[PDB]
């Protein structure tokens, strides 16, 4: 779709989910960290309308970049939104999950006093990797005749 | 433009992958099952030239949708990839993760009999989540940042 | 200009691997052990840029040099390399595969319990024979020549 | 400076193996196969003294090589070299495992009716990985103790 809650409240998303106003509002969204924000195509404007909070973070997905910069004042917004009765967070990139998972990442060692190890662990357990529910129930059906011996 | 070896040969990767001829030729992919296969558009020549056998599987990513007809079919042309000497086979879709990662599960359970929890905890367990190894990096001085802030106490 | 991923992570490579800064990049590498290390030429530049941690260990591949006051300190090393987050070690001497593979074998006795023959076993299957991939491709075509002929009559 | 008998009487070596007189005559040497032959610099003067048969390919160790062209006739050689009780052959080359290799799996696969995965297994199975016999007396020692109980050093 894709969104996962890699932390009570916090959506680990995709740029689409980011655009998509039916499951922001489903999901129950009240903050939104863009960890690629363009300069240059400013802030969604559906996010006003739909009482989104935003911070947008101008980074590029490259070797050469310096994300370090923003870890304290995104996991301090993360924190913000968590910390808000009925807070939910989407954290997402327009492209890869390595800027988006960077600033979750720092936020749990930062917030949450878990080890770099530790809070890779976190989000990787519960990052699915079968979103679509039939292809879940298929798989679940052939579980069951394997374990009956086929 | 990314792909994850989750199990050891067998990469779970994007589209952008399936379409790169150097990246294929640098992991030296032999063997690629698309997930997402168009019947009317056929194989990609680049593969030919790359020396790359080819399954493709049409598939919609979509709830209704039976992917459970190809379990078989894809976890045998995985096994083939990965039986072969020096094997590696890129396993990927269009969009979205469903398509490809559930061929790759059902390989592993058929293949390899694990079940379904613990195909699930297998793949889960090798999806890197920082690609980017300046972020790594940059992560690990923050993570040694703090170490040494207990480490000072004690 | 080569390197086998001998166990999950790590790789046993030779020289020309550890000197080229493309590879190291590409295999994503975080750490180097350098089991013909030269005292006083100190850390390779090179590591410093790649973000790559070293450890070099002075050894002579003479049968009558001690290896084994280096088995705990090397071991110790791979064993943090590979417990880092994305961590991938190259282990390589200057030449001959004598004293880097001797390090790497120690490794998997001592942190993963292997018998020494058990041990030789899963390097010596991992080590690859035919590293030139068109080679590999040749011996294929070859191998399904003869198949063929096989299928032809049966 | 090694050699490993990978099939009987076929031993896969490096260039120092095939530039020791002592060693070629130590191991009974009768026939070497060069997978990385100079023209320019033609055969090993020592070997008609010493009787041994050679054959030089010429090749490269790149990915655009086509080493096909020479998978019989060198399967050929070797089988010649392994036909009479006695007979030893030493397949190596300048640098790198790829071309000797190769041709003895291409002779694994044509006269012993191997598979390539088979021929593969085969010398994988027999390809040292410590040359150095001082420190496998090193490790050995150190696979006594860790199975006496020891946890480290």
């Amino acid at each position: 779709m894709h969104a996962d809650e890699v932390w009570p409240g916090l959506y680990l998303g995709d740029q689409d989910m980011a655009n998509n106003r039916r499951e922001l509002r489903r999901l129950g969204i009240t903050h939104v960290l863009n960890a690629s924000h363009s300069r240059w195509r400013g802030t969604p404007e559906a996010y006003e309308g739909l009482g989104i909070r935003y911070l947008g973070v101008e980074a590029h997905d490259s070797p050469a970049f310096d994300m370090s910069i923003h870890f304290q004042t995104a996991a301090d917004f993360i924190h913000r939104a968590l910390s808000q009765p009925g807070g939910k967070i989407l954290v997402h990139s327009a492209v890869g999950v390595s800027r988006s998972a960077t600033l979750v990442l720092a936020y749990l060692m930062l917030y949450h006093h878990l080890t770099l190890v530790e809070a890779i662990k976190k989000v990787k357990d519960h990052r699915g990797i079968i979103p679509n529910r039939g292809f879940l129930r298929q798989l679940l059906a052939l579980d069951r005749r394997l374990r009956q011996g086929l």
